[PDB]
DNA sequence: ATGTGACGCT
DNA sequence: AGCGTCAAC
């Protein structure tokens, strides 16, 4: 019951936001900056932060005003703002720049605009057939970290040790060696990592094991600009100290019952229990998947599928903002269709495909919820008009209010998704 | 007043 | 189909 069949890494970009506006901007480049979104409201809201600004407490959803007064240097690069709202389009850009890269070593999952899981067991068993049956040079890693060694005198002095008690230990002229392959992923993700940086000039980091969970907190362990190698043997260590939080799919609520339920903390202590006892108290599927999971085992695979699935734009109307016009419902549909037009357009003639389901979706004041009504609607022609007036049909029976052009509650949110992909 | 996109469940 | 969860896009 191994779990050691596959080579899987995923690549995530070093913040990468701010990568993206550093490379625009020379000026940014090596200083405390973070990125913004919308300067009127306390300064912005940051949502990506250099490592320099990391070091004095910036973070993530950190109002630019407040981010200031921990950093008084910080630089900011603002969000382009198209149609009265946030536009990505030069960050979905720059994804595509690193994805299509990465594409050629291998068949990759894009999990978001910034990071790609990749399949390597196949690229790993040609690879082993020019080095037969040759070692691994040190020099062919020169980024890699080996989780849990050394053991048995600063950091770049630790890293090189570890790396030298993994190779020494190392089967060579065993091909099946599980550990072997890993090694293989490692050197493969190097030259990809080095191919990424060459051509674009951004850095990443990664992880290399036999899954894609463990790939992913692998790849956290030794950020910026580094890799970092968790083999099968490495888990029961790693996971004896890692909170449960830490792994993904378990840092919202199933995890925090994880913790209840069972009066525990870190991943490692899962594996007292039976699979029937997990399959009582989470689900067939959560029981099955957390049993063989906390022994490093995973199965869900790399899916080949390098772009999105589905399109969309939405935007909030906090508080004071909040729709109440139908003329202002109308305006923001419309400007929402009209982006979300251009992206399917492009779409159309940059991927081969067309869209033929309309999502809506709205909020009302005084609903917590993230959403408060969700229809689909036909998308028969890319037409931002049609889209906007579609979209307003299909809500404009959600009106409490009796005089007829003002809005019922006012509106907290509106968002405008293609769905339903075909070829074209 | 932080502001995309995937998948699971029923 | 429409809702929820997740992480982070
Ligand atoms: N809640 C979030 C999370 C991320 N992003 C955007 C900004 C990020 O730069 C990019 C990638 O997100 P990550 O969570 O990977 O974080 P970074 O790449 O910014 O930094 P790190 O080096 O920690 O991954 O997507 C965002 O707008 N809102
Ligand atoms: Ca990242
Ligand atoms: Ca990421």
């Amino acid at each position: 019951a191994t779990g050691q069949d596959r080579v899987v890494a995923l690549v995530d970009m070093d913040c990468f936001f701010v990568q993206v506006e550093q490379r625009q901007n020379p000026h940014l480049r090596n200083k405390p900056c973070a990125v913004v979104q919308y300067k009127s409201w306390k300064g912005g809201g940051i949502i990506a932060v250099s490592y320099e600004a990391r070091a004095f407490g910036v973070t993530r959803s950190m109002w630019a005003d407040d981010a200031k007064k921990l950093c008084p240097d910080l630089l900011l690069a603002q969000v382009r703002e198209s149609r009265g709202k946030a536009n990505l389009t030069k960050y979905r850009e720059a994804s595509v720049e690193v994805m299509e890269i990465m594409s050629r070593f291998a068949v990759i999952e894009r999990a978001s605009i910034d990071e790609a899981y990749v399949d390597l067991t196949s690229a790993v068993q040609e690879r082993l057939q020019k080095l037969q049956g040759q070692p691994i040079s040190a020099d062919l890693l020169p980024s890699t970290y080996i989780e849990g060694l050394p053991q048995g005198v600063q950091k770049e002095g630790m890293r090189k040790q570890g790396l030298f008690q993994w190779l020494d230990s190392l089967q060579i002229d065993n091909l099946t060696s599980p550990d072997l392959q890993l090694t293989v992923g490692a050197v493969i993700v190097e030259e990809m990592r080095a191919a990424i940086e060459r051509e674009t000039g951004f850095q990443c980091s990664a992880g290399i094991s036999h899954n894609k969970v463990l790939a992913k907190l692998a790849c956290g362990l030794n950020k910026p600009n580094r890799q970092t190698l968790v083999s099968h043997g490495s888990v029961p260590q790693l996971f004896s100290q890692m909170p449960i939080r830490k792994i993904r799919s378990l840092g919202g609520k199933l995890g925090a019952s994880v913790i209840e339920i069972l009066g525990i903390e870190y991943m490692g202590e899962l594996t007292q229990f039976t699979e029937s006892q997990l399959q009582s108290h989470f689900g067939e599927k959560n029981g099955s998947w957390l049993y063989a999971m906390c022994r490093g085992i995973e199965h869900d695979p790399v899916k080949p599928r390098q772009l999105p699935k589905t399109i969309g734009c939405s935007k909030n109307f906090p508080g004071k903002t909040a729709l109440a016009t139908r003329e202002q419902v109308q305006w923001w549909l419309l400007q929402l269709a009209q982006e979300l037009e251009e992206r399917l357009t492009k779409d159309r003639n940059d991927n081969d495909r067309v869209a033929t389901q309309l999502v809506v979706s709205i909020r009302v004041q005084g609903d917590k919820r993230l959403s408060s009504l969700r229809r689909c609607c036909a998308l028969t022609r890319y037409d931002a008009h049609k889209m906007s007036h579609d979209a307003f049909t299909v809500i404009k029976n959600c009106n409490t209010s009796g005089i007829q052009t003002e809005w019922s509650p006012p509106l907290t949110m509106l968002f405008l998704c293609a769905t339903k992909f075909s070829a074209s």
